[PDB]
């Protein structure tokens, strides 16, 4: 237990080399999947503090047990300032995650079996939205929705759907939807039926903060999100709420579903909150959204097509069947080429889940170690090149080349 | 970007919680001090990867080095308990019991766990848990002498005939007789799943009986007596694997927390060497000898010894309550928390009990002469709890200890 003999590199080197591998993949790929980011070394550094050391069940001063006076400044402080981020009126900042943020606000406002309303998996919704191998679907009965023939979010099918089956709680949110979701109008379905509704930002949660996307909180009575993703903070998820939802919310989190928080993780969300405060996340976020808007500009002027025509985001969803080729085979080929993305089913997919006919790309990543409008439009005819020629490895060759150039010249920690 | 520059109240307060760690003898049974690699592995860059799925079967790509991390943090805890199987994805101890929850059973079904009057853990049945609110729990406890009921746990067994049963504590002092359980649910045609969170340290150095070989699934933390990250792990046999893993994910988890992962590996690599069992071995010993410290000075060990890591402590004979002894000890710097006996004429939160554990003291390098004294120390504060002089002279003592004993040096 020295700091001076403990290192990881002592202790277990086999762990040290695979991190170090893990450390130099991230500084010479160019990551576009949209749910990644770079957070700061301030942040890792909170979840690697002596803070794992301590049990705190309960909250900041209604602790099980004494000893948590400095991890309850830590916790509450992490609470009042993602309350200031997004204008909530209480907030829980021990989820685990973003599903276990979720699944603590159906434990402490359904019972199993129950009949929830959310986004289809198919058209962009999350597992924890109502999929039938998640918690969401096997033990709830879920009613989906998805998108018109613009690829909008159908709001009208949605309402005819939310007044035929009377759901207890309509989920809103995405994993993969490029434009501005409307809250209002799902607030208007859900008061309509006398449902809840949660919105699931975990996508947006940055823009948000920065004010370039729209806030759900003033509109929904729970809103859930991971403290990762746009939001660039650690692993781990927070459930806004209104006041009136409070107790329960508390009870669901802890005793109902989780136990000890992690007071490091807490601490790190804590700091990537504070990060989320300053005049740079905004100027960050509104970069992030330029960078969006000239990847998907950059890929149209190349023959592609992005779902919902448009992004007002940091997300798209690219239609690849222009090019005659799958997400699969273009995930395989842009990987070869150090640039990671994901394989994703478009609306009326023609091929298999596991294949697909889409990617998905997000600019969290990118923007955040440095990329600009420039850089961007790199990226979309690199990987347009990649598209046209996925199996020619003297294209591979030179756009991996010219991918090494970016990182180079882009390092993601200095 | 250091937490000092970028967030001062945030390092102001991470750094008072590095001196009260230091400066308090910690008693708590669940509690310990992990390493600096530990640390480090769950401080890295790892955080920013997702890595769904797993290892060689990922949602996305780039996972080559995660992949290796978690087959290490894997194959590691497989050695460790001769597990046939074994999930690290477990956000904490919860998450791996509600995975074989999730796993096994449907909302509804009738489940067996110990009762959290006699040591049992919230997530075995308690009525405001998960584990308790969507399941019909049926609980059994302990026989007039403090140790386990096995015929009424039997009986309860043949006549509720529950689709699975739970053991192990969070609140008791002696080796379970798991090969008796397992007989118990194979009879009913029940699984077993035993949650050995609190003794998964003393049972990887093999001071204390391992469930793995009686068990359908175990279910265990990666902190407590492990000393490792805070986290959860399932354990199971081959023939649940793929269940099991299918209910973390994509059942009740999504990205796992693969930094933690690798904070994971490396407290199994520390856990397999020698030196863990050899640190094992003091905390039994440190365990006996705090018990019988307390014995001499008058006090009563629940189940009338330990043969673990913790006991539970009968204060009546002192006529102070674990709410007061808790108050009195904390303020000599000693951490303890109460907890309710067997029969408790008190109520919950006053309780007349106290829980407490070795392995954090001998973490920081208490041997059998500290074990002692530090009994002697809470039997003078328990004997005298709201005597000023009493208290600052445990606590100079403390002191003293904490000061030749630092936790990081
Ligand atoms: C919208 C949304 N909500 C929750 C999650 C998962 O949270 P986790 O911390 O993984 O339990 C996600 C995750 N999706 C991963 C991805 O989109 O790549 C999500 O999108
Ligand atoms: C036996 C047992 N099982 C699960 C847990 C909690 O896991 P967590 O990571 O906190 O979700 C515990 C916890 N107990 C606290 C204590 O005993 O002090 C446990 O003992």
């Amino acid at each position: 237990f020295d700091r001076a003999q403990s290192t990881i590199a002592n202790v277990d080197p086999e762990i040290f080399a695979a991190i170090e591998q893990e450390n130099r993949r991230q500084e010479d790929h160019i990551e576009l999947i949209a749910s990644e980011n770079y957070t700061s070394p301030a942040v890792m550094a909170a979840q690697g503090s002596q803070l794992t050391n301590k049990y705190a069940e309960g909250y900041p001063g209604k602790r099980y047990y004494g000893g948590c006076e400095y991890v309850d400044v830590v916790e509450q402080l992490a609470i009042d300032r993602v309350k200031q981020l997004f204008g909530a009126e209480a907030a829980n900042v021990q989820p685990n995650s973003g599903s276990q943020a979720n699944q603590g606000v159906f434990f402490a406002m359904l019972k199993p079996g129950d009949t929830i309303m959310g986004m289809s998996l198919a058209h962009g919704g999350h597992l924890t939205h109502g999929s039938p191998v998640n918690m969401s679907g096997k033990w709830f009965n879920v009613v989906s929705y998805g998108l018109n023939e613009n690829e909008d979010i159908d709001y009208d099918a949605a309402e005819k759907l939310a007044n035929e089956h009377k759901p207890k709680l309509i989920v809103a949110g995405a994993s993969a939807f490029a434009l501005k979701i409307d809250f209002e109008r799902l607030a208007k379905i859900a008061k309509s039926v006398g449902a809840y509704l949660m919105v699931d930002m975990a996508h947006y949660a940055g823009l948000i903060a920065a004010g370039v996307y729209p806030n759900p909180v003033p509109h929904a009575d729970f809103v859930t999100t991971t403290t990762h993703k746009s939001l660039r903070g650690p692993r781990g998820g927070v459930i806004l709420m209104k006041a009136e939802y409070e107790k329960p919310i508390n009870s669901a989190i802890f005793p109902g579903i989780q136990g000890g928080p992690l007071m490091h993780v807490i601490a790190a969300k804590a700091v990537a909150f504070k990060e989320a405060l300053s005049p740079e996340f905004k100027e960050y976020q509104q970069k992030v959204v330029e960078n969006a808007r000239v990847l998907a500009e950059t890929l149209v002027k190349r023959g592609l097509r992005i779902v919902s025509g448009r992004t007002e985001s940091h997300v798209m969803l690219v239609d690849l069947r222009a090019k005659h080729i799958t997400g699969k085979a273009a995930e395989a080929a842009l990987g070869a080429a150090h640039i990671t993305v994901n394989k994703n089913a478009i609306p009326n997919d023609p091929e298999k889940p596991f294949v697909t006919s889409g990617i998905r790309l997000g600019s969290p990543a990118m923007t955040t170690r440095g990329f600009g409008p420039a850089e961007a439009e790199q990226v979309g005819n690199l990987i347009a090149d990649v598209l046209e020629n996925p199996e020619d490895a003297a294209t591979i060759e030179r756009v991996r080349a010219q991918v090494a150039e970016l990182t180079k010249r882009f390092p993601v920690y200095r």
